[PDB]
């Protein structure tokens, strides 16, 4: 097989580990590849797991802190080399990642969109407009 | 006196104040602030034109599926070609509208939004540190398995 045709199929694999893995906390071909790597995550992967859940505890990621974090514990991860073990391990801390910048990233977003508004409004002079009208209370009337 | 900066902060308070009670009304329904008032009331009072444009802002983002990363972008987009020809009051509530859709799509969709991030921090980094060409060699991503 190619190493292009790896990348596209490594997406399939991610995308289904990841909701497979969250069912499975909860009380097609590279779909199922990602669907049996997910169940297997209960004692041979029950260390990486419990190792990836206690970093991001106390180093909490945000979507702009995301990436630095993800770079330097993957790159730690496969410092002494490539195996079948820490292979799955990086869709392990992928989905314990996701999740960390689901829990922040939920919370936070109607800030984003406050602020979209806000600062859409001011430098497209709708601010202005709005102003002149007498403010906000002039939308009543 | 009103000022351009005066209606910066009141807008924060209108438009949470709008999203809270927009939610409220399509949940409910199939010592607040001054301007929070104001948000609470523009909520309430749903016109033909208000209708029209939520119901084109659902659709829009029903199919453009945005995520919390293109979520800058499209908001842009959607907001500049809105008031492309022109303001009126109908189209800066209608922006108060659209930023209610936009919160409310990424929030109903969960993980889904923000997961495209790390999707593509994992594909990357397995391309680029050689571990892609690593599992081309075992015969791909089936090799994995027992």
């Amino acid at each position: 097989m190619s190493e292009e045709q790896v990348a596209q199929d490594t997406e399939e694999v991610f995308r289904s580990y990841v909701f497979y893995r969250h069912q499975q906390e909860q009380e097609s071909t590279m779909g199922q590849v990602g669907r049996q790597l997910a169940i297997i995550g209960d004692d041979i992967n029950r260390r990486y797991d419990s190792e990836f859940q206690t970093m991001l505890q106390h180093l909490q990621p945000t979507a702009e802190n995301a990436y630095e974090y993800f770079t330097k514990i993957a790159t730690s991860l496969f410092e002494s080399g490539i195996n079948w073990g820490r292979v799955v391990a990086l869709l392990g801390f992928g989905y314990r990642l996701a999740l960390h910048v689901y829990q922040h990233g939920l919370t936070g977003f109607l800030g984003q969109v406050t602020r979209f508004v806000v600062d859409f409004m001011l430098h497209h002079s709708i601010a202005r407009w709005i102003a002149q009208r007498g403010g906000w209370v002039a939308a009543l009337n």
